């Protein structure tokens, strides 16, 4: 059980946040949802940040800061199914603040309306129109996707690292997490096949959209994997780190005690999400500065 | 002036916090009063971290984290009056927490009953002990003190990077703001004089005490100077980075717009203070990687 009130506090405030309304709740009610409870959450702007929206490999993004040596692409979360460039924009705009990197997030396309591949060929387009150095970070579903453009891109245009915060990396389901955290607040393990069901329907699963049943893992950027400990998903962290260092890759996971899925938009009101932002921000600047 | 509702409630909390009175109150008495109105603020520590109070070099230390490459030592405010190691006690965890660097915190000898150069003999004995590559940080105060060690360490034992926080360092107080900012909240020019007068008493002024003042700055750590904007010492971070930076020391300055002195302790409650901890954390990462 969580007993931080801080973290109990978030998790009333985003319920009430979220309608349960699960009838003729289309993906398109779904994202309306989403983005009001990611509003709820959602930090201001830095005053002094400059902020352009434009295409960037065909896809559309933002840009946050000036431009740097060294990038960093944001790929945001949302089960492949909700999200966008607001609904995360004050994590991107506080990611280029922090450490003077230019931010690049991408608003690719969404299932069911488009399955897979079309989301990592996005991050794809985007990440090879950069064709400059770059840290790639993502929450949740925006993990895996960064997760999945590291694995295809392991060549000259390696990501400097990637930083993964509560990621789903298409684990079996075999791991404790599922079961141990399958009640936890705001993911269940059982919601977890409802954005399954609308990212590839129900032909054949591409093993690249399965980034821990990957058979090979050598060579992939190094990783920063953080997870929330109260969540079905928590051991995807754990087992993709374990195989990224047998498979000669520096990995580190962080677990976070107390913490439910989607704590990102907790920062501002609990101390554990604010120093699990805070240690993601030092491993972004930690990989941008190693390249 | 400043006008973020959330600033102006963390001063509010603060002054509430804080009940004047002076009129003979001891120093003994201000150091119960600035630790009471600390423990308003103060986080919690991070519940996995190791931490041990140790004496090092002779001072009492108290070391976060476990051992690390790269070091991080913490050198606390307080107008060298007040302040210690409980006061600053979770600023310090979590930059151990966030960085995965070990933290050594300083409690140096205070004024006005030991008067300079205790003070930094005391930064200099626990320095001299660690003899490791750590970068320096501190606030207030504690900025000059680094400054000073940084300035008094100029060989081999040079830290990776200062990190220096709304920073007193001997300006004369003619720049902008000590008059714009003379009637700023939590910190007002008229205040400046009692902690020098603490500080040295009859004795001689020793350059180091005025890094500002110093004629030769060549060959001091690459430094990260953030000011509050509402802060008379503010332009004391303009000028020593303006002098940094002619003498050939790589050197960023960070404003803070909205914000006093002293806002460590609003970044639980103030996203511009919370966005300038999380610069601070990146700065420290950046000069402990590139070390």
């Amino acid at each position: 059980m969580i007993s931080d009130p801080q973290v109990l506090g978030f998790i009333a405030r985003t319920e009430a946040a979220y309608p349960p309304e699960a009838n003729g709740a289309s993906a398109a009610d779904n994202r309306r949802f989403y983005d009001a409870m990611c509003a709820v959450f959602r930090g201001p702007r830095p005053p002094g940040l400059v902020v352009g929206d434009r295409r960037i490999g065909g896809v559309p993004c933002r840009v946050y800061g000036a431009d740097s040596a060294v990038s960093v692409v944001y790929v945001h979360g949302g089960g492949f199914v909700v999200g966008g460039l607001d609904s995360h924009d004050d994590v991107c705009a506080e990611i280029a603040d922090a450490t003077g990197l230019q931010v690049i997030a991408i608003d690719y396309r969404l299932a069911p309306e488009h399955r897979w591949p079309a989301q990592i060929q996005d991050v794809q387009a985007v990440w090879d129109a950069l064709d400059r150095p770059a840290v790639i970070a993502g929450d949740s579903a925006g993990g895996m996707l960064s997760a999945a453009l590291c694995l295809s891109r392991r060549g000259q245009r390696q990501p400097l690292g990637q930083v993964l915060i509560y990621p789903g990396l298409g684990g079996d389901g075999s791991a404790p997490s599922y079961r141990e955290n399958a009640g936890a607040p705001l993911l269940r393990t059982e919601d977890l096949a409802t954005y399954h069901a609308a990212l590839h329907g129900d032909g054949p699963v591409d093993p690249l959209a399965l980034p821990l049943q990957v058979e090979d893992l050598a060579g992939v950027a190094p990783a920063f994997v953080v997870s929330a400990d109260v969540d079905p998903l928590r051991d995807d962290a754990r087992d993709y780190v374990q195989r990224l260092r047998a498979a000669g890759v520096a990995a580190e996971w962080r677990n976070e005690p107390e913490l439910p899925h989607g704590y990102l938009r907790a920062r501002r009101e609990s101390d554990r999400a604010r120093r699990s932002f805070q240690a993601i921000l030092s491993a972004i600047m930690r990989f941008a500065v190693r390249g």
